[PDB]
C-alpha cells in the first residue's frame, strides 16, 4: 500500500536544511587595498633610486615581459620584475617620488631594498592566503555534499544498475545502509522522497504535498532528474532560507545526527536510518506502506557511529572549515597591513636619510 | 471551544529560545591599552623634540582647545592638537623623556615625525573600528527582532485598529501570512499564545500553563503588554538560558525554519506555520479550538522561502554578524598592536641617532 | 511496571550529543614558527655585537645556567640568558651573521639592541598567549562536564548514601530537581537510562536497546561505572559523532534546553525535567512505569532559568568559549609574526649603519 501523505515529513525537513545551505549567498574572499598600495609604492621607491637609466628602461619596457641591452635586466630578474612593472606603472603616471628620484650612497641603497624586498615578501604572502582558493573549496565541498565528489547534477542523472529499491535505499540488515545512501544528499531524498512502482497518487506524498508528484518509479537505472528538481525545489517551503555559515552547518548536522540515531521500526531495530520504516522494517526500505518494509533511507551504522559517513557530513565539514578559515584570512590580512604599514612608514622616513 | 492546554507548547520553546537570546548577556567591546600607551609616548617625544618654546605653550594650554600669541598654533592644527594636548599631559607628568628633552637635525626631527604621525594613525584607525558603535548596532538588531525596527515595548502596547483574529494572525489562505506576524517575536507570541475572545481559562494555557493566564483577548486594538509580560517571562522555563553568540543564533533559527516548515492541518495545506491548525486549518488562526481554524500563526510562505521574512529573522542574522565582527575587532586591534608596538621600538632606537 | 522500551530515546540522543562532543578529536595548540626563528637570529645578532669575548664565553657556556670569570654575566642576566643561549646555538652553527661578528658605535649597538630586545619580548608575548594552557583547559572544561568538576570516571563509580531513586532522580516537587541531577551528564544518563530494582527486561531498554541490559539498580550506594560504560558507548549510535566546536556545542545546549524545557505529565506539571513522567508525575522520577512515577531526570527550574544549572552546560560554555579562544590565538599570533617580521626587516637594514 502507498505510504501514507506526510509520514516523511519531518525527515524532509531536516535534509532539506543541508540542501538550503548549498543555495545560500556565499561569502567574499578578503582582499587588502593597504597591501597593493604600499607595494606599489615600495615597488617604486625600489625603482627610483637605481637611477634614471634603469628607471628609463623599465618605464620603457613595463609592458614586456622579463623575456642584453635591456639595463633592468641587470637590476631585475624575472622574479622580480613584476615589481619593477609596478613601481614603472606608478613613475610614469609621479612628483611625489621626488624625494626618492635626491641622491644616496650604495649603503643607503642597499638598506632601501631591505625595506622594499620586505615588503614585496608582505604581498606575496598576502597573495599566498588563498593559494588554493578558498571560495572554490567552499564551493567544491558544497557540490559534493549534494551529488558526490566530482558530481554535477547531470553526471547524477540515473541510479546504478542491477540493484532493487531494498538494495539500493535499505537493506534487511537494519545496520549496513542502502547502496546509495548517504553519498549525495540527492541520493538519499531520491530513497526518502521518490515514487515507489507500486504508488497510486498518495505514496509520491510522503515527505511533502508535491506538485507535480514525483513520477518516476524508484529501480535500477531510474532516470530521477525531473523528480529530483521537484523534490530540491521544495526544501525552501520546509526549511526556509538559512545563512550559510558554520554555525548553520553544525547546528544542520547535529539535528541529523540525532534524527537518524532515534532507532526505528516497531521493534527498534531500524539504525541510523530517516523516514519511517513500517511494522518492524525487517523487509527493509522497499517504499512500500502497510507491512514491514516502509519508504526510508538507511546509513551505515558503523560509519555513522565513526564520524566517517555519510560522505556529505564530511564534506559539510569541510565547507564549514573553509568558512571559518575565509573569516581568518580576514584578521590575517589585517596583520600583514600591520606589517606592510609598519614598513612604509620606516621606509618613508629614510627619504631623508 | 478552547484549544488544548499545552497545544502549542512546543512552539513556545522554538520562539522562547530567540526571545532569551534578546535577554543573555552581552559582550563587551574590545579596547587596547597598549595602542593608547603607544600614542601618548609618541605624542610626547613629538611634542619634545620641537623645543622649549612650544613645549611651554602646548603644556600651558593643554586643556584648552585649539579655538596668534600661543606658538603651538604654528607647530600643530585643530586636527593634531589632540596630540600635542596626549603629548603635554606626560611632559607635565617626565624625566623618561629626558633624552629627547638632547639635540637633534632638522631631519632627524623630520624622520621622527613621521613614525610620531604613523603612531597617530594607528591610534585613529583603532578608533575608527567602532564607528559606528558595534554594541549598540548589537543592542538595536536584538530590541528590532522583539518589537520591530525602532520600536519599543511601550510603542508596541496595543494591536492594529481594523483587523479580525484571522486576519491579524493567519488568513484563510494558508501561505498568505497573518498581517502582524513575522513582524516581531513579540506579536508572534501574542497570536501563538494569547486569550482568544470565547476562551473559558482552558485555551489561555495553549502555550504553556500560565499564572496569571492571558487576560485580553486577541482583537483590534486590543491592549496586550500586560499579556505579553506574562508571556516572555514564561520564556527562560521552557528554553533556558542560552549564550548570545551567533552560533546560539543561526541554531536557533535553524530550529525554527525546520519547525514552521513542516505543513500543518489534517490536509497538510498549512505552510510556514507556527502552533496548531486545526482540522484543516481552512478557516485560519481564528484561535479556535474543535472545527478547522486554530491557534496558530502564520508566517508569509513567499518571504520565508526567500529568506526575507520574518523580519526578525533578519535582525537576528544581523546580531550574529555583529557579534562575529566584535570577535573580529579584538584580531584587528591586535594587528593594529603590531604596527604600534614597531614603530614604537623603531621610534625608541632613534632617541640615539 | 517496567517502562515502555524506548520511551527515553529523544531524551537519550539529546544528551548522547553532549556526551560524544567529549569524545571527538581535540584541536592543536597554534604554534609560530616564524617567531622562533626571528628570535633566534635577533638573539645571534644581538650576541655578536657584543664582542669577540662575550661570544666566545656565551658559546662556551651555552649549556650552562646563568647560576664571576664568566663575561658573559656582565652582557647578560638570569633573564636574558636564555636569549644569549639561543644566540651562542646559532654562532656555533655561522657564516650568516659574518656581517654582525664589522665593527658599530656605541650607539649603534645600543640601537641594535632596542631592536633586539623588541624582538625577544615578542616572543615573550607569543609564550604567556598559551599561559595557562588552552588545550588542558579544554580538556578540563569536557572531562568535568561528564563526571562533575575535577572528577574522573573512577571518582564517580558510588551513588550517594543515604537517597532513594526519587530522590536522586526526581523529587515529588517538579521544580525541585534531583540531587545527583545536573551536576554530570554521567549521573543525568544513570538516572534516565538505569535500572530500576523491580525491572524485568524492558525498563532497563527505556533509552535504548542496550546489550548488555543495565543490571545495577539505582539505589543508594549504586555502583553503576559498568552500566555507565554501557549507556555511554550507545551515545554513538544514536547521537553520531558530533565535531569538537563551539558552533557544535552551543547548538547542543539550545536542543537540550527546549527538550527539558516543554512542562510534561498529564497536568503539565513537571518542569526542567528530561525522559517521561508517568501519569502526572506527582510521584517524583521512581523509575517505575505504569502510575504517576516514571523514568526521567529532573534539573533545579530556577537555576536552570537562571542559566546557573545544569552544572555541566556551564562547563560546556567554557569549552565552547575555550575553542574560540584557540582560533583567535591563531590570529593573535600572525599579528605578532607581523610585529617580528617589521623589527626583523629593519634590524636587517642596519647591518650597513
Ligand atoms: C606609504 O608611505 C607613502 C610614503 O612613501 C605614503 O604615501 C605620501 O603621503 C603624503 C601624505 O601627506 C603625501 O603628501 C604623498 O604624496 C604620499 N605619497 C608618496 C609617494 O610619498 C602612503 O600614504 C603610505 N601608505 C600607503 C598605503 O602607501
Ligand atoms: C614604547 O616605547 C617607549 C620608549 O620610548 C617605552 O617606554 C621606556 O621603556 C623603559 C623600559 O626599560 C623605561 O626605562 C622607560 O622609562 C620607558 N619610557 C620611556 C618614555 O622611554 C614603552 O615601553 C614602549 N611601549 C609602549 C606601549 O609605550
Ligand atoms: C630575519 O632577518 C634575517 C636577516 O638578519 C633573515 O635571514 C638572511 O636572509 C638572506 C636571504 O636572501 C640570506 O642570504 C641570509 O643567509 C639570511 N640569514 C641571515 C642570518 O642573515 C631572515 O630571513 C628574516 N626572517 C626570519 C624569520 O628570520
Ligand atoms: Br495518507
Ligand atoms: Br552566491
Ligand atoms: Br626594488
Ligand atoms: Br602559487
Ligand atoms: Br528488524
Ligand atoms: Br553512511
Ligand atoms: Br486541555
Ligand atoms: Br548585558
Ligand atoms: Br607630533
Ligand atoms: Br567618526
Ligand atoms: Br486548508
Ligand atoms: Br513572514
Ligand atoms: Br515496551
Ligand atoms: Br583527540
Ligand atoms: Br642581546
Ligand atoms: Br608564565
Ligand atoms: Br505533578
Ligand atoms: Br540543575
Amino acid at each position: 500500500a502507498d505510504v501514507a501523505a506526510g509520514s516523511n515529513a519531518e525527515s524532509y525537513a531536516v535534509l532539506c536544511t543541508l540542501v538550503q545551505l548549498t543555495k545560500a549567498t556565499k561569502p567574499s574572499v578578503p582582499k587588502s587595498k593597504i597591501i597593493d598600495e604600499v607595494y606599489n609604492v615600495a615597488a617604486a621607491i625600489g625603482l627610483a633610486i637605481r637611477g634614471d637609466a634603469v628607471v628609463k628602461n623599465c618605464i620603457d619596457k613595463k609592458d614586456s615581459k622579463y623575456s642584453d641591452s635591456d639595463i633592468a635586466k641587470k637590476a631585475y630578474t624575472e622574479r622580480t620584475w613584476p615589481v619593477a612593472q609596478a613601481g614603472a606603472a606608478k613613475l610614469a603616471s609621479k612628483e611625489k617620488y621626488a624625494s626618492w628620484t635626491r641622491k644616496y650612497t650604495e649603503k643607503q641603497k642597499l638598506k632601501v631594498h631591505v625595506l622594499t624586498a620586505a615588503i614585496s615578501d608582505v604581498k606575496q604572502r598576502a597573495d599566498k592566503l588563498n593559494k588554493p582558493d578558498k571560495l572554490a573549496e567552499l564551493t567544491g565541498a558544497l557540490s559534493n555534499s549534494l551529488y558526490g565528489n566530482g558530481k554535477s547534477n547531470a553526471d547524477t542523472a540515473t541510479l546504478p544498475a542491477g540493484g532493487s529499491h531494498i538494495s539500493m535505499c535499505g537493506p534487511a540488515d537494519g545496520t549496513q545502509g542502502g547502496s546509495i545512501v548517504g553519498k549525495a544528499l540527492k541520493f538519499d531524498l531520491i530513497c526518502l522522497c521518490g515514487k515507489q512502482s507500486a504508488d497510486s497518487g498518495t505514496g509520491e506524498k510522503a515527505c511533502h504535498e508535491f506538485s507535480p508528484l514525483p513520477a518516476t518509479a524508484i529501480a535500477e537505472n531510474a532516470a530521477i532528474n525531473a523528480d529530483w528538481a521537484t523534490i530540491e525545489q521544495g526544501c525552501k517551503t520546509v526549511a526556509g532560507a538559512p545563512s550559510l555559515t558554520p554555525e548553520s552547518i553544525h547546528a544542520a548536522l547535529q539535528a541529523f545526527y540525532r534524527h537518524a540515531g532515534v532507532p526505528k521500526g516497531n521493534t527498534r531495530n531500524r539504525y541510523t536510518t530517516v523516514g519511517a520504516p513500517a511494522g518492524s522494517g525487517a523487509t527493509g526500505c522497499d517504499g512500500i506502506g502497510g507491512s514491514n518494509g516502509g519508504k526510508c533511507a538507511a546509513y551505515n551504522k558503523a560509519q555513522f557511529e565513526a564520524g566517517t559517513g555519510p560522505y556529505w557530513a564530511t564534506q559539510m565539514k569541510a565547507a564549514a572549515e573553509t568558512l571559518v578559515e575565509l573569516r581568518g584570512q580576514e584578521q590575517k590580512l589585517a596583520a600583514l597591513e600591520a606589517e606592510a604599514l609598519a614598513l612604509n612608514s620606516t621606509l618613508d622616513g629614510m627619504q631623508h636619510d
